[PDB]
Order: C-alpha cells, then structure tokens, then sequence
C-alpha cells in the first residue's frame, strides 16, 4: 500500500525522531519483533525490549543528526538513507574504544564522535520498520581506528572510473563469475557476466557517467556501500540517485550486488 | 532549447494565417528569397511572386486547415506540423485532375478536395520561413487515383510492427547498407547498418513500443512521412512524438532516415 514517497518521508521521520529526543517516539516507528543491525557485521538487536538498549545510550550523548536525501527501492518494502552523526564521546565512545574502533581521547567529557552511515531499512505496508541494517565501519568514524578496507572501498571507485571511459571488461573483472547484479532492487537480478556484460553494453551505449560519493563498509568489509549518481545522455540526458551494496567474497571480489533506485529517483535535466 | 517553442507557434501561426485569408499576411511570414516545394517532387516556388501566385487559386476555393500540435528540430531551425485541409473543388481542381491527381468530379460546383500532408519548416534566426517543404502525395488527396504507394506507404507501418516485436533484422531489413539514420537531426548521424543495430539493441532494451498516424508521401514517391509516437518503458516511462522523414532508392529500401523530434516532444508519466 505504500509507494516509494511515502516511505521517502517515513524514513527521513526517523532521523527527525531520532533527534527529537523523544525515547518512546523512535520506538513507535519499529515493529514489536523487530531487526535492527547498528552496524552491520555485528549480531542484530530483536525487539522493542532491545531497542531501548541501543537507542537510549545514544540519546544520552546527544545523537544529532543530518540525513541525505533520501532514495526509495521499486520493491515497496525498502527505503535508504545516509546518516552523518555527530554525539559526545560519553557514554557511547568508551564502548567503541573497547572494540578497537575509536583510540581513547585525551579529554573523554568533551570529545566528539563523528560518523557517516548508510540505513537500509524495510518496511511492512502499514510503515513499520521491520528491519533496519544500518552500514558503517572503523573508516566511518572518528578515534583514528582504515585497515586496507580502503583496497576494498576503493573497489566502489574503480567501478565507476571503469565504466566512465567505457572499460567494461574491466568493471567485469571486479566481480565474480556468479555475479548477481539486482539493479533496480525490484526487478530480476542479472545472473552470470555474460548478462552483466549486455547491461555495461547498454550502459555505455547510452553514454551513462557515474559520480560516487564516499562509499562505506561494514564492521566486517563483507559489504561495500556506493551512494552514486548516475548521469545519462540518452533518451535525452537523466540523472540517478542511486545507492548500491555490493557483498565481497574471500578475495575482495564482487559476489552480490543490490542497486537501490526508485522510480522517482529519476530525474529530467 | 526552448527556441523550440517558438518555432512551433510560427508552425501554428501559418496554419492560422491560411485559416485567416490575408494572402498578404501569409506572406509576411516568408523571407524575400524563401522557397517552396508543394507538393515535393514538383518544381520549386521561389520569391514573393510565385507565393502569391501559389496560394492565391487556394485562397480562392475557401482553403481551411486543421493544425495538429507540431513537432520541432533539435537544429534551431527546423519546426514540422501535420496539417488537413478542405478546400472547393473548382478552381484548383482541374489542374490536379489534369495531372491525374483525382477523377473529374459529377458536380465540379459542389465538390471538394480533401488533403493531408506534412510541412517541414526551415526558418532563420528572426522566424522567417526561408524554406518550407509541403509532404503529400495522391493517396494522400480525394477523387481517386498506387499498388506501389500502397506498398511504399507500409514500410513506415512494417518497421513500427518489427521493433514493438524485438525483429532487430527485420528492422534492419528495410534499409540499404548506405543507411544514414539522423536520430534525432542535429545530433551526429547513424551511418552503416552496425551503428543502426547498435541503436535498435538499445531500443528493444530501453522497451519501445512505435505507434504511426497513417503516413504521407512526396509526390514522386521517394519520401515516406511517418508520425509516430513512440514510448519507452525503461529507465522509466515517458513519450516521445517524433516525425521521420524516409529517403527510398530505385528498389524500395530506405538509405536515409531523418527523425525529427525536438527537446520539447518528449513527457513523462
Ligand atoms: C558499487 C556497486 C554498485 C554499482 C553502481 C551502479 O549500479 O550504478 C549503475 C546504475 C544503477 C545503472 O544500472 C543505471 C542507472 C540503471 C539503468 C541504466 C541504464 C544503463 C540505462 C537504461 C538501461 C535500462 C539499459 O540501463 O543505468
Ligand atoms: C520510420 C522512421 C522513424 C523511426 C522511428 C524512431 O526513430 O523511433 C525510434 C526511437 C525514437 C529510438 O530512437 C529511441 C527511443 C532512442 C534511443 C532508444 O530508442
Ligand atoms: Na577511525
Ligand atoms: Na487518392
């Protein structure tokens, strides 16, 4: 029952709540048996019970929040939107010291920690969340920690500086041979390089230029995350707002691959 | 550019102006040196003075036309529009009756003369038509005047069954190996039958579905006219509203294709 704006809106309503401050608010917005991955690559948090543990502490330390603009899936389920966090060091950050992923600072009471994340949340039709996988790594946040991930994040870069000069073997040599591809999420995924070499044949037949903003991993590199936005000459020019997940394999090459994009993230210039 | 829109309301306005009858102020919208070719495939009409002789028997038979919305050029120059009229039998009529163009008529008195036809606008930087082209043939006029027309007429019907079915080679059938394939004019053109299929692939791909207005010829039979209205599926619906202009050789096959479609024929829905 709900199209891709409305679950546009609903999740930038969760950012909003999220720095309202209001406890019970952000709680509403979830399912009662709800998943909530904060971060990806760590075992998942199930219920409103759990979900006042995680949030809480955030809270605390004064979690603000600027949200991207926020981009839809063509599966009427799933929305995605980037978050950049800032909070105080306290009470949060001494847990992430203790994880490795932030070095202690010298003042702990007046310290910051800032972090750029990737929400990929799904919905029921009547607007639950009933499931929220939220993407950051070490390289997301602050503390000083990227342990050659970066070899891994890059790989969202040099697919579109491969596919912007027309290299589509080389976009092809980035994946494994049981590629995936879903793009749209939505549609049937693309199976085998001999039905992704058709897709990059069309691409560049069409003349399409991809912009990657910085991409994210997981707190394990499994995944890497690509904000991009995907410009078109033809059928007259077009630009997307696209937001893509690839799955690593053991090697670092591409196993799946879940293109976000909805219909009204297509726009005329 | 939205220059388009202007040269569309001239197209309209010299649809208006025959509507009118001022046979000066028809001609006020003609350069001092334009030409004429109506119909193609006869002699030109040079100058002011072949114009009023060209328009005044016309005007006399109580010519009106009934305007459809036009279609412009991507080359700041061009604007087409297909255009039906109704006209008096007398006294035009014997000249197209001599010519063979239609069967004397049982009551010269009250008879009249139907048409349909496309006209092909060149105009200059101030919007003085510099050269008009007027598509029709006698399949395209009353009375009664062929097989070979007919025939001629389908390939505009045979390449829009093809390419709704995904018959690449079928479509590529219709043309010579000398294929120059201006889509859209003014952007670079197609040349040879490996950078047609290039563009097919890509449309059987993007999901177009043709659909033609019954087509028009030039009077000799080398010129196709086809009005379609094209529609793409992916990467999300919209409609284009295109005019091509076919070029037959001696056997029948196209080897050049002009299709006129500017920026401002194309919607979203
Ligand atoms: C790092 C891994 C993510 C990989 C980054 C990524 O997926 O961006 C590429 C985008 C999504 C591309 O699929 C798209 C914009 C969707 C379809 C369109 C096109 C070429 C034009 C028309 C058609 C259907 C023939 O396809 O182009
Ligand atoms: C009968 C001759 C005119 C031919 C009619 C014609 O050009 O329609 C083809 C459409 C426009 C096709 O160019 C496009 C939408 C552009 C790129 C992709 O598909
Ligand atoms: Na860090
Ligand atoms: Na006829």
């Amino acid at each position: 029952h709900m199209n891709e704006f409305a679950r546009k809106k609903r999740a930038l309503e969760h950012s909003r709540r999220i720095n309202a401050g209001d406890l019970d608010a952000i709680i509403d917005l979830y399912a009662p048996d709800a998943v909530l991955e904060d971060p990806v690559g760590l075992p998942p948090v199930t219920g409103h019970d759990a979900l006042r543990a995680h949030y809480e502490p955030l809270l605390a330390a004064h979690l603000r929040e600027e949200a991207a603009e926020p981009v839809a899936g063509q599966d009427a389920t799933h929305a995605l939107i980037q978050i950049s966090s800032v909070m105080d060091y306290l009470p949060v950050g001494p847990l992430y010291a203790e994880r490795g992923w932030l070095k202690a600072p010298d003042a702990p009471g007046t310290a910051r920690i800032h972090r750029t994340a990737m929400l990929v949340i799904r919905m029921d039709a009547s607007g639950l969340i009933r499931h929220l996988k939220s993407y950051w790594g070490t390289s997301d946040l602050s503390g000083g920690s990227a342990p050659d991930e970066a070899a891994r994040k890059q790989m969202a870069v040099d697919y579109a500086e491969r596919i912007n000069a027309g290299d589509i073997e080389g976009v092809l040599d980035l994946f494994t041979d049981d590629i995936v591809f879903e793009d749209p999420v939505g549609r049937p995924p693309m199976v085998g390089k001999d039905d992704l070499r058709r897709h990059l044949e069309l691409a560049v037949s069409c003349g399409t230029h991809e912009v990657p903003d910085p991409p994210m991993t997981s707190m394990d590199d499994r995944f890497v995350v690509t904000p991009t936005t995907v410009t078109v000459q033809r059928p007259r020019p077009m630009t997307f707002r696209i937001v893509g997940i690839v799955e690593l394999d053991e090697h670092g090459l591409g196993r799946r691959v879940q293109a976000f994009w909805g219909v009204t993230d297509v726009t005329m210039d």
